[PDB]
């Protein structure tokens, strides 16, 4: 049971398509260098179970 989907952040609120400027992370750049939702933050990829990197959050 993944609860996920594809969208903009919610804390920076802005789209992004291509991964420009913002690497795979705690999303930092603009708008979102104040706040990011943990690391992954809802991808769809954790939707694969696993499939593609493991799930929607990673250990410490
Ligand atoms: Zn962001």
């Amino acid at each position: 049971w993944i609860a996920a989907n594809t969208k903009e952040c919610p804390k920076c609120h802005v789209t992004i398509e291509k991964d420009g400027g913002c690497n795979h992370m705690v999303c930092r750049n603009q708008n979102c260098k104040a706040e990011f939702c943990w690391v992954c933050l809802g991808p769809w990829e954790p939707h694969g179970s696993a499939w593609y990197n493991c799930n929607r959050y990673n250990e410490f």
